[PDB]
C-alpha cells in the first residue's frame, strides 16, 4: 500500500547516494596516483583496468540511489523507478562485486562467480514480481544458486587468506565479514519481509537495504581499496 | 488461446531442466580435474576461464527451464514468464554458444560472431511481439543476419576441421550436425508456427523447442566437452 | 500526439539504414584485407578483435534503423518500437563508440569510459519516461555523468594527438569534431525538445537525430577506419 514515508526513504537514499558516490570518487582518485601508500607511480602510467571496478560500482550504486530518491521524492511509482522491480539493479552491481573480488585475490572460476551472482539475483527479480506459491520456488532456485556460490568461495578465500602478510589480512578479514556475513542477509530479509513471514515492514525493508549497500558497495569498496594499497606496497616497493 | 496443456509443457521443461543442468554440472566437474582423459592436472592449477563457458550455458539454460516450468505450473502468464516473449532468453545463451565454439576452435571474428547471433535473436524477439505484416520483416531482418552468419561459419569450420586428428574430428563433426543442422531449424519452425504458415501447433511449438535446446545446449555442450578432452589429450600429454 | 509524418520518418530511417549498414559492411571488408593502404596481410592471419568494433556498431546501428522504420511504417506504437523509449538503443551503441575510440588511441580508463557513457544514457532513458519536475533531475544526473566524461577525454585525446604523424592527425581531428562537437548536441536537443523548452518539434526531433547518428556512427566509423589505415601504414610497413 502506497502509504510509507517516501520523503524519509528518499532522504536516506540521497544521504547514502553522496556517501557511496563520494567514496567511489575517492577510491578512483586514490587509485590513479599510487600503487601503494608511498604513491608509487605506475611504471607504464595507467592503472590496471580491472582495479577501477571497485570505484565504478559505487558510482554505479550512487547513480542508482539518486534515481531511487527521485522515485521516492516524486511519490513512488515512477516510470523509471528502480524500486518497483527489486534486485533489478543488483543484477548490474552485485555480479561486478564478485568480479573485482575474484580479480583482487586472483580467485579462479571468475565467469562461474559472475554467473553465480547474476543468476542468483534474476531469481530474486522473478521472485518479487510473482505473487504466488512459486515465489519461493524462485527463491529456492535462487538459493540453489547462491548456496553453492557462498560455498567454494569460502574455500577459495581460505586457500589464499593464509598467503597474504598480516597487514593485508586485516582488511581481507574485514572484507570477508562484509562478504560472508552480510551478503547472506539479503535472502534472510526476503523470508521475513511482507513477501514471506511478514516481519520486515514494507517501509523498513528499504531502509535496512539502503544501509547494507553502503557496507556491500562503499565500505566493501573502501576495504578492497585499502587492501589493494597494502597488497601492492608489500609486493612492489618492498619485493616481499 | 490459454487452453494448451501447461502441466505437460511444464513437466517437459522440468525433465529437461534436470538433464541440461545435470549435464552442465558434469562438464564443469569434468573440466576442473583433467586437461584430457588422463585427467592431466592444469600446470598452473586453474582451468582456462573460456573453457567453463560450455557448462555455464547449460546451468544458464537449466535455470531458465526451471523458470519456464514455474510459468507453466502456475497456469501461464506469470509476471516473470520467460515464455511470453520468445527467444528472449536465447539472446543470453545462443550468443554464448558461438562464443565458446569460436573459443574452442580459435575461430576468428568472435565479436562479429557474438553480434551476429545477438542481433539475430533480437529480431526474433521483435518478430514475435509484433502481430502485423512487419513480423516477417523482422524475420527477414533476422534472416538477413543469420544467413551471413551461418555462411562463413561453414567456411571457418571447414578450414580447421582438416587440421584436427581423426579422433577429435568425430566429435566436431557431431558438433557441426548439431550446429549447422539444428540451428537452421529455429527459423523453420517460426515460418510454420501459428505466426506464419500455421502448421506447428501453439502447444507443440514449445515441446519441439524444449527438445532442441537439449541438442543445442546440453548435447552440444557434451560434444564440445568431449571434443576438448580429445583435443588436449592429443596435444598436451602426447605433444602431437 | 500521433500526427507526425511517420512515412517520412520511416523513409529517413530506411535511407540512413542502408548508408550506415553499408558503411559498416565496407569497413569490415576493408579491415580483413589490409593493415594499411598497401593491404598488408595480418601476419597471424586474423584482424584484431577490437578493430572490428567500428564496423559492428554501424551494422548494430543499421539493424536498429531498420526496426525504427518498421515502427514508423506501421504507424508507430509497435510492441518492439525502439522509438517509444528514447536513447534505449544508444545504451548499446554509444558505450561501444567510446570503447573502440579508447582502443584505437589506447586511451586509459576504458572501463570508466564505458560506464561514463553507459550511465549517461540510462539517465536519458529515465528522463524521457518520467514526465515530471524530476525529468531534468535525471538530465542533471545524466549531465553530471557526461560533463566529467567529456572532460578528461579532451585531456586524454590532446596528450596523444601530438604523437601521431600529420597524416594521421587529420582524420583524428575530424574524429574529434564528430566526437567533441556533435556528442554534446544530444543534450542540447533534449533541452529544446518538447520535453523542455519546446523548440524542437516532436517530428523534427527524430529527423535531426537520424542525421546525427550517421556522423556519430557511420561517418565516425569511417574516420576511425581511415585513421587506423593511416596509423598502421605509418607504423607497420614503414616502421616509423
Ligand atoms: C538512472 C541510472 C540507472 C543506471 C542503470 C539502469 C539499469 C536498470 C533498468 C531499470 C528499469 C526500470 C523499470 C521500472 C518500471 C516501473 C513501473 C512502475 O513504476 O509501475 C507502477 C506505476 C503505477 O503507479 P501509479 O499509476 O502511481 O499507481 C497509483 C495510482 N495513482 O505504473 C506506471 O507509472 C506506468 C509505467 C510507465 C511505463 C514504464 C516505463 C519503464 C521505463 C522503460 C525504460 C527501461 C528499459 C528496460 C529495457 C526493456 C524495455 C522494457
Ligand atoms: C530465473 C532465471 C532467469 C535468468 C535470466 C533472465 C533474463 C531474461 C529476462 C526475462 C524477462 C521476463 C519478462 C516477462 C513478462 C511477462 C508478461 C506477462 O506474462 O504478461 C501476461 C499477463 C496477462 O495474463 P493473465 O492476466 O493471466 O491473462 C489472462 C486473464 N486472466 O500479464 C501479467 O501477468 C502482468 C505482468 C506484470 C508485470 C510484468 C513484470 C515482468 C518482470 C520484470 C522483471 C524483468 C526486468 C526486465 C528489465 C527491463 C524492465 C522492464
Ligand atoms: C531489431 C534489432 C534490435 C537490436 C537490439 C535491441 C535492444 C533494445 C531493446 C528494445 C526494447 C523495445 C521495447 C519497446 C516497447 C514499446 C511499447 C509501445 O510501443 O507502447 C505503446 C503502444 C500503445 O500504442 P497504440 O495502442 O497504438 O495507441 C494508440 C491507440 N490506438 O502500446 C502497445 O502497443 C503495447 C505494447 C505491447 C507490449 C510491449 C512488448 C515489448 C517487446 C518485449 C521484448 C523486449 C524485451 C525487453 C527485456 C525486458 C522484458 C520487458
Ligand atoms: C550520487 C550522484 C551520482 C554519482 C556519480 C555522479 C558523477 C560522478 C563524477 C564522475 C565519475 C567518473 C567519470 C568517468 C569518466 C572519466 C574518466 C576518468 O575519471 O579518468 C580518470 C581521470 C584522471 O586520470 P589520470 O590517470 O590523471 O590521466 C592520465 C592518464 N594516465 O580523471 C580525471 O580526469 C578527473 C575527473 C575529470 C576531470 C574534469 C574536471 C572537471 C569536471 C567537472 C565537474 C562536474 C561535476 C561532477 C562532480 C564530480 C567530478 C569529480
Ligand atoms: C535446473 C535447476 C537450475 C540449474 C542450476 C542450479 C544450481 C547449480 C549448482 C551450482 C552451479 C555452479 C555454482 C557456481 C559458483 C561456484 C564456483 C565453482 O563451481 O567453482 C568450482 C569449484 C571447484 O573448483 P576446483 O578447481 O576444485 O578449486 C580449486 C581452485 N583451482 O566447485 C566446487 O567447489 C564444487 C561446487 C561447490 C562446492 C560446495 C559443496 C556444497 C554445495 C551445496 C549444494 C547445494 C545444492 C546445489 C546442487 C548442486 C551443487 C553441485
Ligand atoms: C540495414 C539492414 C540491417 C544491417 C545489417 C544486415 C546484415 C549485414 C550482413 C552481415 C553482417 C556481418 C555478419 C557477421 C557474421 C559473419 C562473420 C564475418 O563477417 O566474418 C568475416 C568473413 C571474412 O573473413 P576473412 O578474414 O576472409 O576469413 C578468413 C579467416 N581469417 O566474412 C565473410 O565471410 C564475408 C561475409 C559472409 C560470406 C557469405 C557470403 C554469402 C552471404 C549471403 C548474403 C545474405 C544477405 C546479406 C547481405 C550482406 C552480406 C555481406
Ligand atoms: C559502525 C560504524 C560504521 C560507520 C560508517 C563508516 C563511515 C566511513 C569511514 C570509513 C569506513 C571504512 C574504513 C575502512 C578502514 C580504512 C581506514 C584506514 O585506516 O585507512 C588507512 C588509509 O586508507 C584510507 O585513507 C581509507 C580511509 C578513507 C575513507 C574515506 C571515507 C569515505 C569517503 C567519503 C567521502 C565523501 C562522502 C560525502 C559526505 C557524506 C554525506 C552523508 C589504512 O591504513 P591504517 O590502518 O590507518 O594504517 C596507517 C598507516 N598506513
Ligand atoms: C537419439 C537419442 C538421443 C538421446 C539423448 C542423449 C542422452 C545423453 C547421452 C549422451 C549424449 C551425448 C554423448 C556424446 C558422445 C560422448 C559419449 C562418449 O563415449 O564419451 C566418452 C567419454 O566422455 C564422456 O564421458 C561423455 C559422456 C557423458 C555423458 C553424460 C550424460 C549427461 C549428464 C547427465 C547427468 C544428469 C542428468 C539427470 C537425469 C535425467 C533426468 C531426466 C568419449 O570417449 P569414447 O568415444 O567412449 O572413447 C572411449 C575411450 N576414450
Ligand atoms: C557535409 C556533407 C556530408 C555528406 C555525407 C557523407 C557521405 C559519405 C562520404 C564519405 C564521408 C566520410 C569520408 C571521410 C574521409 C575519407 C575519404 C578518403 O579520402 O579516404 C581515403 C581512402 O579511404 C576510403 O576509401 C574512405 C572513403 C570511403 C567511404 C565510402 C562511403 C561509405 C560507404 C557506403 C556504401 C553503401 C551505402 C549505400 C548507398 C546509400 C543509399 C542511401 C583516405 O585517403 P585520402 O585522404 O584520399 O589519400 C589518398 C591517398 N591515401
Ligand atoms: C556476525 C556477522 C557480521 C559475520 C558472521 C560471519 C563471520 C563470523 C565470518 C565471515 C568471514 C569469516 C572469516 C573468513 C576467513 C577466515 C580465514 C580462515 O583461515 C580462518 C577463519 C576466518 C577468519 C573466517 C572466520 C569467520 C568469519 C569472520
Ligand atoms: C540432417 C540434419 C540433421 C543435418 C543436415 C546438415 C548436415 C548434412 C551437415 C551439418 C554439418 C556438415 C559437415 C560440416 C563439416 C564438414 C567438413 C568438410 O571438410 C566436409 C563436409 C562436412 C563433413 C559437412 C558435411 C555436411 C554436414 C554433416
Ligand atoms: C534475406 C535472405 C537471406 C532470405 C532469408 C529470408 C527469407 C527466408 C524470408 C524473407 C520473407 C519471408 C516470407 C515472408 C512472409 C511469409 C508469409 C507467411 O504466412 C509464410 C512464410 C513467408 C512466405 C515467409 C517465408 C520466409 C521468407 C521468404
Ligand atoms: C563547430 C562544431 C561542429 C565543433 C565545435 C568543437 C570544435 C571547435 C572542437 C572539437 C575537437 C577540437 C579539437 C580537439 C583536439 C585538438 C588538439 C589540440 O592539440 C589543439 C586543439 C584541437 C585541434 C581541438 C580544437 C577544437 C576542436 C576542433
Ligand atoms: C549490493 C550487493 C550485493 C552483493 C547484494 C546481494 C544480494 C544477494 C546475493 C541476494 C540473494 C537472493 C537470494 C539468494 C534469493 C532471494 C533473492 C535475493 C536476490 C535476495
Ligand atoms: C539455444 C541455442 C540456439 C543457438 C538457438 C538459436 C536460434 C536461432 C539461431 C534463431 C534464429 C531466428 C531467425 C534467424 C529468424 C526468426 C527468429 C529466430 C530467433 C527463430
Ligand atoms: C549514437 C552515439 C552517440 C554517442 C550518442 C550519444 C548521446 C549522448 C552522449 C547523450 C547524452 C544525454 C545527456 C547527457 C543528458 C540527457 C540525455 C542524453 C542521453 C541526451
Amino acid at each position: 500500500i502506497n502509504d510509507m514515508d517516501y520523503p524519509l526513504l528518499g532522504s536516506i537514499c540521497a544521504v547514502c547516494c553522496v556517501f557511496v558516490a563520494g567514496s567511489g570518487i575517492w577510491m578512483l582518485y586514490r587509485l590513479d596516483l599510487g600503487m601503494g601508500y608511498s604513491c608509487k607511480p605506475y611504471k607504464s602510467g595507467r592503472a590496471p583496468e580491472v582495479n577501477s571496478l571497485s570505484g565504478i560500482i559505487c558510482l554505479l550504486c550512487g547513480t542508482m540511489y539518486a534515481a531511487k530518491s527521485f522515485d521516492f521524492f516524486d511519490g513512488g511509482g515512477t516510470p523509471f523507478s528502480l524500486n518497483w522491480y527489486w534486485y533489478l539493479d543488483y543484477v548490474f552491481t552485485a555480479p561486478l562485486l564478485i568480479l573485482d573480488f575474484a580479480f583482487t585475490l586472483d580467485l579462479p572460476h571468475k565467469i562461474r562467480y559472475f554467473f553465480a551472482v547474476f543468476l542468483t539475483l534474476w531469481c530474486g527479480v522473478a521472485a518479487f514480481v510473482t505473487p504466488s506459491a512459486y515465489r519461493f520456488a524462485y527463491y529456492a532456485l535462487g538459493c540453489c544458486w547462491f548456496t553453492p556460490f557462498a560455498l567454494s568461495l569460502m574455500r577459495h578465500v581460505k586457500e589464499r587468506y593464509l598467503v597474504y602478510p598480516p597487514k593485508c589480512q586485516r582488511w581481507l578479514f574485514w572484507a570477508c565479514v562484509i562478504f560472508f556475513g552480510f551478503w547472506p542477509m539479503f535472502p534472510i530479509l526476503f523470508i521475513f519481509s511482507w513477501l514471506g513471514t511478514g516481519h520486515i515492514s514494507q517501509q523498513a525493508f528499504y531502509i535496512i537495504h539502503a544501509f547494507l549497500d553502503l557496507t556491500c558497495k562503499s565500505i566493501f569498496g573502501i576495504l578492497m581499496t585499502v587492501f589493494r594499497l597494502e597488497l601492492e606496497e608489500h609486493t612492489e616497493v618492498q619485493g616481499l
